[PDB]
């Protein structure tokens, strides 16, 4: 489970991503469906956040993999 | 900037999140705009992934440290 706080942050991050990538119709539709009231001011806090989080986690996952592999042969 | 490979994976994860969490109108529109085709295979592979990753930073930092400690005590 995601708490409502995590979910509202995740959805704002998705919304920012959709706009930023030029999927303006998906952004419109999703803001309504997720009942997101976010303006361009609030958005500043979310700019690039989804990509950032994704990239941070993949890098950690790659580190976990390398560590596990050295432990797997060991 | 993300590679096309990584952007495609991210986009499939977003698509799966939208479908599985009930944002159906957004799912439909997003696959059209992002020029993405989903199937049952992809649906299963990307199921829960975006939500999983979103919540994973501390758990993965912890796992990195736990693993490094297993390695540290293992050559000790």
């Amino acid at each position: 489970v995601l708490s409502q706080r995590q979910r509202d942050e995740l959805n704002r991050a998705i919304a920012d991503y959709l706009r930023s990538n030029g999927y303006e119709e998906a952004y419109s539709v999703f803001k309504k469906e997720a009942e997101l009231d976010m303006n361009e001011e609030l958005d500043k806090k979310y700019a690039g956040l989804l990509e950032k989080k994704w990239t941070s986690v993949i890098r950690l996952q790659k580190k976990v993999m390398e560590l596990e592999s050295k432990l797997n042969e060991a």
